[PDB]
This record gives C-alpha cells, sequence and structure tokens, in this order.
C-alpha cells in the first residue's frame, strides 16, 4: 500500500457545515499548506451515554447525507483521496472508549447485541455513502477500547459492512492497544490512534512492529497529532491538557514523529489529527492553543516532510 499521506477533516462539523464555501476553503488551504494526498473524514454520531444502545446520525450534530456526498466529490475534484471515519461520542461527555455493557444478557438490562445492532445499522448506512462515492478506505470503529472483545461481533459488523462496501477496510484502535484487537484478519489495514510521547517512539515502534508483523497487513497511524500547548509533546492524546500556548512544542513534537516513523517501512502513512472545518484566522494561529497546524511552524513541517516522500 502506498505511503498515505493524509489529513483529518470535519471533525468539528454539524448539519449545514458542508455546504458553506468557508468549509471548500479550509480544505483547499489544507491540501495546500501539507500536501496531503487524503483526508479522513472524521464524522461522529451521538448516544446518551456509555451504556446506552441507540447511536443517532440523523441529528443535527451530523452532516446530511447530500453535503457529505458533495464535500467528499468536491475533495476529489482537487487530487484528495478519502478515507471516511464515522465514529460516535457520547452526550454526557463520556469518551467512547469507555462505551461497554455487561458480558452476560441480563433481564431488562442494555446488551451488547442492542448496540451492536444501532451501530452495526449506523455503519451500513455511511458505508453505502462511501461506495457511492468511492472512498478509498472505510474506518469501522474509533479507539472502541471496552468493546474490542467482542472479537465475534466486530467480524459480524465487518461483514455487513463489506456488503455494502468494496474498498479498503480498516479499523482504528486507540494508543497502547494495537495487539488488544483480534479481527486484524477480518480487515484489510491495521491502524491505531499513535498518540505517542516524544521521548518513548523507540520503545513503542518496536511494541506496535512485532504486533503488525503477527498479521496479513499494512499499518498506518490513522490519527495521530499534537498541540500547540506546553506538555503536550509528553501527551498528545490529550485536548484538555492545561498548559500555556507552545507553538515550538508542536513543531518539535512533528519534527521527531516522522524522524522515528522514517525509518520504520512498516509504518504506511499519517490520518494527522485535526483541520478543522471552520479554520481560524491565519493571523490567530499564533495564539491557537489547539491541534490545528494552520499558520504554525508545524504547518512547514508537516509539508516539507509529505514533500519528501
Ligand atoms: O455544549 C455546549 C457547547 O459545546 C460544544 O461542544 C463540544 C463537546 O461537548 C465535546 O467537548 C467535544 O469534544 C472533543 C474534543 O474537543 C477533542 O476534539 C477530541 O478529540 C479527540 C477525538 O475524540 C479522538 O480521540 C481523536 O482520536 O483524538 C482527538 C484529540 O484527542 O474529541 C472530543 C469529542 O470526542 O468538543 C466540542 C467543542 O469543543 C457544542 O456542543 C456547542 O454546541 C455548545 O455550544
Amino acid at each position: 500500500m502506498e505511503f498515505i499521506k493524509g489529513f483529518t477533516f470535519g471533525w468539528d462539523s454539524q448539519k449545514g457545515y458542508f455546504k458553506t464555501e468557508r468549509a471548500k476553503e479550509s480544505l483547499r488551504l489544507m491540501q495546500e499548506r501539507t500536501a496531503s494526498e487524503y483526508v479522513i473524514v472524521a464524522l461522529a454520531a451521538l448516544q446518551d451515554t456509555a451504556h446506552s444502545t441507540e447511536v443517532d446520525f440523523q441529528g443535527s450534530h451530523m452532516v446530511d447525507d447530500d453535503e457529505l456526498i458533495e464535500l467528499i466529490d468536491y475533495a476529489k475534484s482537487l487530487g484528495l483521496k478519502v478515507i471516511l471515519k464515522p465514529t460516535v461520542n457520547c452526550r454526557n461527555g463520556t469518551w467512547r472508549a469507555h462505551i461497554n455493557f455487561f458480558d452476560m444478557d441480563i433481564p431488562g438490562e442494555p446488551t451488547w447485541d442492542e448496540w451492536f445492532e444501532s451501530y452495526i445499522n449506523y455503519q451500513k448506512h455511511y458505508a453505502k455513502i462511501a461506495e457511492k462515492t468511492n472512498c478509498e478506505m472505510f474506518v469501522v470503529g474509533c479507539e472502541m477500547v471496552q468493546a474490542e472483545r467482542r472479537e465475534d461481533k466486530w467480524r459480524e459488523l465487518i461483514a455487513e459492512v463489506r456488503k455494502d462496501y468494496r474498498g479498503l477496510v480498516t479499523y482504528n484502535t486507540d494508543k497502547y492497544q494495537e495487539d488488544n484487537v483480534k479481527f486484524w484478519d477480518a480487515l484489510d489495514v491495521i491502524s491505531s490512534s499513535g498518540y505517542y510521547p516524544i521521548n518513548d517512539w523507540d520503545r513503542q515502534l518496536d511494541r506496535i512492529e512485532a504486533v503488525v508483523k503477527q498479521y496479513d497487513k499494512p499499518f498506518f497511524f490513522v490519527a495521530a497529532g499534537c498541540p500547540s500547548r506546553s506538555g503536550s509533546a509528553l501527551l498528545p492524546n490529550k485536548w484538555d491538557l492545561e498548559g500555556a500556548i507552545n507553538l515550538q512544542e508542536q513543531a518539535d513534537y512533528y519534527q521527531v514523529m516522522f524522524e522515528k516513523t522514517a525509518s520504520r517501512s512498516w509504518v504506511g502513512g499519517f490520518g494527522l489529527w485535526d483541520w478543522q472545518t471552520y479554520l481560524y484566522d491565519e493571523k490567530d494561529a499564533t495564539k491557537n492553543d489547539d491541534y490545528g497546524v494552520f499558520g504554525k511552524p508545524a504547518e512547514r513541517v508537516i509539508k516539507a516532510y509529505y514533500q519528501s516522500r
């Protein structure tokens, strides 16, 4: 598989965002300033809590099918390939990694089968969209740490997705969880949220290597990145981390990350975390403490490295 030079887009979007021309502008800025050849459209449905069974993708937190199809078409019209990544959030704030139900089915309690039924139906709806728009890859799940043990249900879900979509299929595991998934044989690509510390890449890359070699498959970090924020380089996943603005720390993180993964041939690309739909003004970049890379010194590290591959 070719080296995926990718960037995540659209995580901030809601109903209506993908029609506006600000969205089309942001996408062109993203491609121009980073040299990304892939866009990872990251969307999120909602369930009430980590222990609810209804997954809701029709409410206004979610873009409508028509503006999504349009945004994808527009992306491909710019020479960008498209990975579609529908995951799920909780309305009470709980990280999806905690979505969980009892092992046994208990009378009157929510069950794994009820959740997976709602979640399968959600995935199939977007797998049909991925097929009609000829997306290159489709991500059936993201950081579902406590659900990953339910292997037969993930295998059932992947089969259901293949009925609608004939392209590449992967699953996005969380950091340090690459061997927590036992259904990699059923996917085409292995991927993880590579939020590893700036000073621990060697140990982590060596662990992941041995996990990948147990399987048939290419690997890439479908998510990776770092806020421009003091302390983030050691904990790049923690989006609510409290620390002063620090653009240089974000640039150091990307420099180190590309340097360490460039020597590893099984590391097959990136879906850098994120490029916002409603991008800030480049004048305010110097005071932005978010994952965004627009107008910041890390923007040039990514452009150069992606342009070197
Ligand atoms: O309700 C009120 C006010 O809030 C607005 O929304 C929130 C929302 O409540 C929630 O906090 C949401 O969280 C984010 C977070 O900002 C990060 O982007 C985070 O990211 C991670 C992602 O989940 C994956 O782990 C990925 O791999 O790594 C990312 C970085 O770690 O994603 C969280 C959601 O899962 O942020 C928004 C806005 O900040 C709106 O509801 C608005 O309506 C209302 O006025």
